[PDB]
């Protein structure tokens, strides 16, 4: 039973990040209570600086690095990521001081590209190429003698992430089950260890699309299976695979997965936006698509106070389903 | 100096309505504070039950006028207005265990009827004669033995309305103005009379379309004066003139109002969409442009506490600017 992350990891988390996060609030909804059948609570994470819980594991995996001095600080941080990644782990390095560095080619949206710079991070444009954005990158970091970032599952992220089942506990004491969206699955691990270890009775549900389900496709064979090409999906945060720092805490610790359809996150989604007014993305709509889809009604009714953590509201507006 | 509301019917409509409707948050932002140079506070009504705060003047209505015994309640509610209003006097007819009534043009489209049967109201239709349709409405109040429920220019509604000022004070308590859309002036009258009791030093700032722009054509003139034409503008909650019952309080208890385009509205509405994750209606985010407008600028640097009234977030997801 070894796992690259305890509860100590995530206390420790918190009190590394609480001064830079929102401790985001829990809303309901009567209306959305009596279509599930639950007693439904909204975990608002779509609040959260830069517009999604990442800032969470990004940044107390950039503050967690500085031993005292100015010796053992980053020089610069190079990324190419551009989505909530991006935003994530640039508004973390302005926190700390970190001169930070975007490689983007032109691909990537208006609004995200204004929103990735939104605190002050370097873009140098890489010709749309693929291994051409290597590259340059590798010249940045030559330059600066600073530190490539990818979209990671390093402890560190993950024991950040666990920060919001800390606060779901003392928001909602009654809760008996999470839900929790699962793209490279940091998130769901990082809550899972947190509400595993206070309350073992409280459940813990991953919410996957049946379009990218490589953790539920990885729970039913009993080993990592990830995806075998790119999914093509709405939910646009959780098209990455699982890995091997997530799969251990999610085969054991993650109760169950519930697969949605693209229809189901499309309607869950709307559903929120018409009902809470709260500008979620697709990606935070699986969470209340699973709490709806017809296999969640094997899940008991004595399961009753179910908090679904809507997990982003980083919207591409420009750009609409219905 | 003698209004259609006091103060104590401010006060009578909290003690009426309080156990049934949500005491709304105030949410900021700090980087929409960088942008209009001052800090604002955003009372979240679009997060009222019906998503708009029209709730609170709708259900006073039924609440207050009461003969006190057994035998004297109203039977039933009666609207010619759909939309925020029609929602939530049905929606307040319920939770009292009564029948609500729409009068609806007979040529209204599909989707609103369905819409106004969807949340649990009876149609009852009529011509758009602007004749036959309260001849359809005192009809029905008549046979129903109910009353009818005006949006904006009904007593008990511009009582109800003000309750949010109250919440204000409590949660910004140095708050300097209130930034209320303005339509038929319900909710900027009821507002206006409660901070101008409570607290005058506070602004009360009324924010309007220029296509809607009566109620500044009527402090401008000094008199009530509404739109010529039906207005044409992007905020379909402000459409309404000012009344006989809301413009004498306007005059008397509000500030100044500020015009705002129809680009305005839209870039200020995608603003708080963008950064702030709510879905408020565009009607709602006439506030914010007034505040961010160049007319602003002409406003005090000590007016630093800004308190804008987000008033609804039922918008037709349907179409997109
Ligand atoms: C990144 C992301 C997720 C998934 O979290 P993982 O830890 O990657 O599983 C879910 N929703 C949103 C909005 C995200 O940005
Ligand atoms: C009706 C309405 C208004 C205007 O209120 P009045 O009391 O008519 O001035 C503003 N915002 C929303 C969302 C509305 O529904
Ligand atoms: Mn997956
Ligand atoms: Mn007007």
């Amino acid at each position: 039973a070894q796992y690259d992350i305890s509860f100590a990891d995530v206390e420790k988390a918190h009190l590394n990040i609480q001064d830079s996060v929102h401790l985001t609030p829990v809303l309901t909804s009567s209306i959305l209570n009596q279509i599930a059948g639950r007693n439904l609570f909204f975990k608002c994470e779509l609040f959260q600086k830069t517009g999604s819980f990442k800032i969470r594991g990004a940044l107390n995996a950039i503050r967690g690095l500085i031993p005292d001095t100015l010796e053992g600080k980053p020089k610069a941080v190079v990324t190419h990521s551009s989505g909530n990644h991006g935003q994530a782990l640039t508004y973390a390095a302005k926190l700390e001081g970190i001169p930070a560095y975007i490689v983007v080619p032109q691909t990537a949206p208006n609004c995200k590209k204004l929103a990735i710079q939104a605190y002050g991070a370097s873009i140098v444009y890489s010709e749309p190429s693929d291994e051409s954005r290597e590259n340059v990158a590798q010249r940045i970091i030559q330059e600066t003698e600073g530190i490539l970032v990818h979209p990671n599952q390093e402890p560190a992220v993950i024991a950040g992430q666990g920060t919001i089942a800390l606060e779901v506990l003392n928001q909602v004491p009654l809760v008996d089950a999470l839900v929790v969206p699962v793209g490279g699955g940091g998130m769901v691990a990082g809550i899972a260890i947190t509400i595993k270890t206070l309350k073992p009775s409280v459940k813990v549900y991953a919410a996957e699309p049946s379009n990218a389900d490589d953790c539920y496709q990885s729970k039913l064979k009993g080993e990592l299976t990830p995806n075998l090409h790119p999914p093509e999906t709405i939910a646009d945060g959780v098209k990455s695979s699982i890995g091997l720092n997530t799969w251990p805490i999610i085969r054991d610790l993650v109760d169950d997965v519930f697969t949605v359809t693209e229809d189901e996150i499309k309607y869950a989604t709307q559903l929120v936006w018409e009902r809470m007014k709260l500008l979620i993305e697709p990606t935070a709509g699986v969470g209340l698509a699973a709490v709806l889809s017809q296999h969640f009604q094997t899940v008991s009714p004595e399961v009753k106070n179910i908090c679904i953590v809507l997990s982003g509201g980083n919207v591409d507006l420009t750009s609409l389903s219905w």
